[PDB]
């Protein structure tokens, strides 16, 4: 069973592509293991996390509501929205649009949270104002996940993303009412199971968000620990590869099996 930091170069080789992890131990923020922790990499889908804990922010300050309802129409779908395609009569709520967005992975609901906002910038500059000089959201979906070679658009880094995601899960900059709702929609994934979920023994707890983009991106981001209870943060990329996806979420779930297997250490 291949130490991480062994199966993350391994992954690389398989892949013929750059694999960015970082891992993070929850309570103290310290590094714990780490491979091109300070790389850029297109966060695709990851960065609804992040849209999310802003809108929460705005929740928390009066600006926003969670039972907030929006209305929407056929113009606004975009591929890959499962969820917000069938609510075209009805709308949904902005609690409605982050778990779509979360647990499905639902791009036009991203988009129509982006819009309650005032648009991607306003998400990097929420991003600027917690610390996150890094982690940047310059499109919007599908465009986002475009992963051109070295364009640094709608990138972060491992270490960038897996601190930013720290703050947001257990730091004082959502309400606790807010950090567990985050949480809670990580937690309610359902689109992540062949990633680091194939990996996890029963009774472990995972908060994740997957991503995929052009150019073989691929990537996870995750709270994850055993006994019901998140104790660290994991984050995953990779960029540029060839290969299918089913190898690609083979090589992230092998990731998986040797920091599960090593977490005693």
């Amino acid at each position: 069973h291949p130490e991480t930091l062994v199966k993350v170069k391994d992954a690389e080789d398989q892949l013929g592509a750059r694999v960015g992890y970082i891992e993070l131990d929850l309570n103290s923020g310290k590094i714990l293991e780490s491979f091109r922790p300070e790389e850029r990499f297109p966060m695709m889908s990851t960065f609804k996390v992040l849209l999310c804990g802003a809108v929460l922010s705005r929740i928390d300050a009066g600006q926003e509501q969670l039972g907030r309802r929006i209305h929407y129409s056929q113009n606004d779908l975009v591929e890959y929205s499962p969820v917000t395609e069938k609510h075209l009569t009805d709308g949904m709520t902005v609690r409605e649009l982050c778990s779509a967005a979360i647990t499905m992975s639902d791009n036009t609901a991203a988009n129509l949270l982006l819009t309650t906002i005032g648009g991607p910038k306003e998400l990097t500059a929420f991003l600027h104002n917690m610390g996150d000089h890094v982690t940047r959201l310059d499109r919007w979906n599908p465009e986002l996940n475009e992963a051109i070679p070295n364009d640094e658009r709608d990138t972060t880094m491992p270490v960038a993303m897996a601190t930013t995601l720290r703050k947001l899960l257990t730091g004082e900059l959502l309400t606790l009412a807010s950090r567990q709702q985050l949480i809670d929609w990580m937690e309610a994934d359902k689109v992540a199971g062949p990633l680091l979920r194939s990996a996890l023994p029963a009774g472990w707890f995972i908060a994740d968000k997957s991503g995929a983009g052009e150019r073989g991106s691929r990537g996870i981001i995750a709270a994850l620990g055993p006994d019901g209870k998140p104790s660290r943060i994991v984050v995953i990329y990779t960029t540029g590869s060839q290969a299918t996806m089913d190898e690609r979420n083979r090589q992230i779930a092998e990731i998986g099996a040797s920091l599960i297997k090593h977490w005693a250490a």
